[PDB]
């Protein structure tokens, strides 16, 4: 990634062990759960795109995924070349050029380039572009791999008011609320919870169908 | 989180994967018990917004406590704005925008914005104020999910004293003393307790009924 | 902690994962065993009264135990006040409001406050102060806890006399010595231990023994 | 390995125990599966021809792949000496010898030799040139030990058609598009495929089969 | 410990915890094994009384060595009150006082005592001191330990040799050579040892006898 | 070891609790396979002879080997000393004394010794001309404990050619070549490599015995 040192400048250090080693297990344990992306949004904290692409590539399985990935990536780095064409020209000693849709995804740059771009002032984050790329197109697979929809999240008629909420919002987190699982509610605590009216908490809700 | 460097400045480091892990872990084993949310605020030491934030999503599972976690902060999110209604006008180059509600819940704001409130002269500590918003949703859970209350916490007849005093004082701090536990003793201890008069400290009292 | 950075200046760092795992983990394996509390002690290097009170309550269970150390804690901190009066006055710029019981327990103190104290010129060390409170209520309850008595461990007739003496002195160590070892001894040991004569070591006695 | 420290200047590090365990579980897991080029390559990063050699060294079995690895290495090497003769010369005092490819696969070269072209300026990369050797050879191995053809890759008649894509693409990715996951999908699937026409995204073609 | 930072100077840096809980489980798994020792060392580099100590005090169960250490270190710190008595005065502003032997133990000095003398100019080493004292009891314990005499170590009519040899000094490593190994060895092996005569170095030896 | 600072400087940092354990465990694990050799020296980067006797005495067990190596680090120790006759004399202010080979294995010199040759200008690199006399020694027994033959190594009649290829040159690197694994190869494949004609590669021959 790009980091500050202790003495205050954006400087590369290596990707560490901990690092590539936590990415791989958790995509091993847990494939593409909503949880996920957030991990990997803080496991990649800092970047580079050479980074982002080396934690992608290290990912073995779930290739159907990763092509699905690589799709998506390719259409914002077109979208990126749609709005930010490159204009010819010689780049000046305290510059770098401007970079194309590919550079932001590290298979086109190199990785001085990418230092040189995310260290830059006003620094050009193209680690951060090419993140917001790769969450976009992670997302899309976990909504895809998403397998019950929250119709289908109902409340046993001697199921306990929690599971059955728990259950609901982590289907309802992978498909990407209040009235809904006030339908989806046994007959019994339906009841109880149409007595409360509307505007009831979830702490409200949960604490009377207990 | 913003942490002074080995030259005496607050610079953002990002969040380890040591830290990152030991979050999920804890709350994959613990869940919601009450030593949970001491661990989660020494985890969470120096946290920004967005590292909080990341904090809570990382967690699978147990999304009905996580979206009552969510009405807590907005609930905290709202007092904010009540109490601190912001000023339109331009930012002086030396300044920060005033925060609103979802700004300190790291939603409507940037790390760089966070970072800038955080290391500012005098600092604006967003992190400080949106931990004391979680932990404030956090506790809410404890209680709310503490199987016993104190009421039913009873000295066996053959119950070592011990082994009681542990069971009511870990009901007693999830429900969030002393003459309760003499109550709720078991009618030989009662004996010897009461024969100790009042202001026997837990230490007299156990060693009493041993 | 409060450390020194690697330009001679204390700061405070964060308390480390690996730091609270461990002290929660030793908690687990170990409970109150008399080991545990130099490992508390070492593991609260250069801790605040913050941090002092984050590993007190990231112990889960044992409430009974943590309650007493309480009390032990509050005993302490009445003494303190008793000694320490605390004069009324505004606090001069370059200064610190001296600390009351509850200030060095970090209940009624902020962290910048401890920071404050501990890196003072001279320093009021509220962690070493509070530390030597909280051993002095753990050690309270090494001795509680402790099962045997040391007039209950006696040398079997084909026992080792090396297994004897470690029971001895694990037990001697929790309770809180030459001639009960030689009393305790069983008949053909303490035979050999008297023709031995008075002043004789441990390393020789065991040798006789063997 | 060559990193910059905190004040701006490469300098070299001993490679970390936690580097050389990474390497060497990746490989006792994996073999010479695809993804382990990958991590190989971020374990080496900033790496000096001798962290290669020692990472592909502390490898035990495999020697097979090994020797194939060390058949490609001097092919590249031979090659680098065809491209770069040396002249013959005296080294001026602010200078380094060029190196032969035998110096780039660090096995006529020293470390403080190294240390000088990687840190020369401007710099003669040589653990970069020797790891795009190294990764040229372990290519050729992952191709060689993949197991499956391509061609073999056909969907089960009642396979799930992610499932079929998974293995697709994991077998092409070692193997080293569209128009064949088509043509060897079951019945059922083709023909909804082709009812779909050219042009269809990966995501398109998997949501269309399910 | 005491060590030098990236800055040149020495300073104090609190025992990590995983230094303690590698200390710790060494004792567990090999007890007083031989190489307990060099590792007890390695562990403690740069150690401070303070940290020898509490190496020492985590290690639970085992009292009777630990006693046996005390006794050591006792009878070490006597000897050394014997060469050094400290002459009464004043301490100088820029001076520390002598230690006495209790001093350099650890257990009658202060952290900031011991940091006095090991950064002293020039230092008193009271950490590598009392070091001595501690290895010095340990190696006792050690070879009081030590199950087997050297005098049984015998090779087996059919054991190998190789194995023979690991056995034989293993055991007279503990206890604390060439024509031993040979008289123990077995009659068919001997014949041949003798052959070779005398001055065979130890490969010779378990060449001639595979 | 003796390393640089994040400042440009040479100085000693402990041997960390990650190696001591890592050379243990490698050793446990491995024995004196092959690969253990480059492991202990990438795991000894920067050592001092300390530290090298250090791993080498924290090995517990294989007492033979450490046995066999110390009269290999005797040998080298008398050699040196043959090439490098000290000269009597003062030690100027300014200066180190010239070391015996005893000083280079570690054990008449001290640490300060060490530092001091080590990082002389130019240095007397003590640990480096040490470390090579351990790994000779340590190659010696690699040889030594190597159990099969190169002579040995033939390839089943139905055994797949690559698993034969790998048990060829695993043994091959512990006894320390392309006419060879044509020989010992099975009838079937010697066939095809003879069709192959002189100058084949490794690749080129596992590919036509597939
Ligand atoms: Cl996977
Ligand atoms: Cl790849
Ligand atoms: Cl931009
Ligand atoms: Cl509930
Ligand atoms: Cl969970
Ligand atoms: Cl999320
Ligand atoms: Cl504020
Ligand atoms: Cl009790
Ligand atoms: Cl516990
Ligand atoms: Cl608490
Ligand atoms: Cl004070
Ligand atoms: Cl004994
Ligand atoms: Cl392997
Ligand atoms: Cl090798
Ligand atoms: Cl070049
Ligand atoms: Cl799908
Ligand atoms: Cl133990
Ligand atoms: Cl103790
Ligand atoms: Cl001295
Ligand atoms: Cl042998
Ligand atoms: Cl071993
Ligand atoms: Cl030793
Ligand atoms: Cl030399
Ligand atoms: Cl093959």
């Amino acid at each position: 990634p790009i980091v500050q040192n202790l003495q205050g400048q954006m400087v590369h250090q290596c990707i560490s062990p901990r690092t590539l080693n936590a990415w791989v297990k958790v995509v091993e344990e847990k494939a593409f759960s909503p949880e996920v992306i957030p991990m990997f949004s803080a496991l990649s904290c800092g970047a580079t795109p050479q980074d982002l692409n080396t934690m992608l590539n290290t990912v073995g399985g779930h290739q159907a995924a990763m092509h699905m990935l690589k799709e998506t990536i390719n259409e914002e780095a077109a979208e990126w070349d749609r709005l930010h064409p490159v204009h010819a020209g010689p780049i000046a000693p305290g510059q770098m050029r401007e970079p194309r849709g590919s550079d932001i995804a590290g298979t086109t740059s190199t990785l001085q380039e990418q230092i040189g771009w995310m260290t830059h002032n006003p620094p050009i984050p193209v680690g951060e572009i090419y993140k917001r790329w790769i969450i976009l197109g992670l997302n899309k697979i976990v909504r895809m791999y998403s397998p019950t929809s929250i119709l289908d999240i109902r409340q046993g008629p001697k199921e306990p008011f929690r599971d059955y909420v728990d259950r609901f919002y982590k289907t309802l987190r992978a498909e990407q609320t209040e009235t809904l699982l006030v339908q989806n509610a046994n007959p019994d605590c339906k009841t109880i919870l149409k007595a409360l009216g509307p505007g009831a908490t979830l702490e409200e809700m949960m604490t009377a169908c207990q």
